[PDB]
């Protein structure tokens, strides 16, 4: 009675034809016998090679970011450019962009509203830092990030929204997340969605875990009642990613 | 001294689709100009693969519109190393739009340029002052502050692969209309500073491109200026008339 899981690969700022081609070919060979939406997010530069070569029908290609409009924005890629290319999924609000690249709550919320308006599926990332977690602000922070996005969306747009929780407090700090800690946050995120949008939207919403996911820990994470799959970092650049997809059975 | 090899560079900014860009690429493949000029086209990252495959005019190099200094956990960004591996060897850095909206501070631009030069890139380094800065009498102050941040991280040898583009931000989307004479004023002060810091040879060889409003109407008026070595072109580079702009560097 979980909704359809998602196994998503965030390749981040990594890649080359030598690295990615064998990886894509492996995914093409992978068969799953369960209903799962798979997603790969290459850098913008590798999207064309990935679209040309990825043949597995259970996969969609996503961008790792987008801006809201085409125009005089040197360096950036807009949603409209992506849509014209045939890309219909996008990751928005990733912790790395919130930290280093100017993704404020308001900027993320506007990107999400426009992506949804243009027909995109969106993986919206939320997560608290170590200072925030230790101040006891975990719930407040992730719900503030979520509410900013939610305020702009009509009910129907939620069918194309996916949330990813990133335990930012666990990167480089000495801290390490457990599945039960992830479950606690996934659960409070869903309860807020339930309170705002109703039981059906909450039950069908995919909330993916975006902390460190490996073939070693994926099965135990997916066992948690409110975890609907993964936004995977480093392991998604490796053949072990196939086993991670398998753990969403 | 005599001008070095001119550059005509197209900055497509955040624009493009197969229907828009293919006609432009084929217009350039069909162009007949044969003088010594380095042409550059800077597509979005998404359109770099198509452009590389389709653009066969050997007078062109493809550039990225931005890059970061290293691969890694930088979701949404493209690194110099990823571009180098793809066969891209030109990059635009410090564009006014990035300085204004996308966090390109003077120091961040300087580190990007230093890394780019070390990775074998030719770099179009953008500088320029706003309307407020010009009114305050800070034209020279602002462009030399931006350029000096970059220069502090460069070896003398790196300069062979450096190109400067002056953007009169004060005249872009404002009621102000920059004249070729005002452009020449800034290009001259830039070259004077380079000459004083690095010597006659580096200054003589350096390309300083004008990155204000360049059209097929005004391109020759600008190239006639002594210290203007070509263009970084915005809107007009999304039109067939960019061919006439290249012809203006004769």
């Amino acid at each position: 009675s979980k909704p359809q899981p998602i196994a998503a690969a965030n390749w981040k700022c990594n890649g080359s034809e030598s690295l990615l081609v064998p990886l894509i070919e492996t995914l093409n060979a992978a068969t799953f016998d369960h209903d799962v939406q798979c997603v790969v997010a290459p850098t913008f530069l590798h999207i064309p090679m990935t679209k040309a070569r990825l043949t597995n029908p259970k996969f969609q290609i996503a961008a790792q970011n987008a801006i809201t409009r085409s125009g005089a924005f040197t360096g950036e890629v807009s949603l409209q450019i992506l849509k014209d290319y045939g890309i219909s999924w996008v990751v928005l609000g990733h912790s790395e962009r919130r930290l280093y690249y100017g993704d404020t709550n308001e900027i993320v919320a506007e990107k999400v509203a426009q992506a949804c308006a243009a027909g995109f599926h969106v993986i919206v990332c939320v997560g608290e830092t170590n200072e925030e977690r230790e101040a006891g602000r975990t719930a407040a922070v992730v719900l503030t990030q979520l509410a900013a996005v939610a305020q702009k969306l009509s009910k129907e747009a939620w069918s194309r929204v996916v949330i990813a929780y990133e335990p930012v407090w666990a990167i480089g700090t000495g801290k390490v997340a457990t599945p039960q800690q992830a479950q606690e946050v996934h659960e409070l995120l869903r309860r807020w969605v339930r309170s705002k949008l109703g039981t059906d939207i909450a039950a069908q919403l995919r909330i993916l875990y975006g902390g460190s996911v490996t073939a070693k820990n994926a099965r135990t994470l997916y066992q948690m009642r409110d975890i609907n799959g993964f936004l995977v970092g480093g392991a998604s650049l490796k053949p072990e990613f196939v086993e991670i997809i398998e753990a969403t059975k």
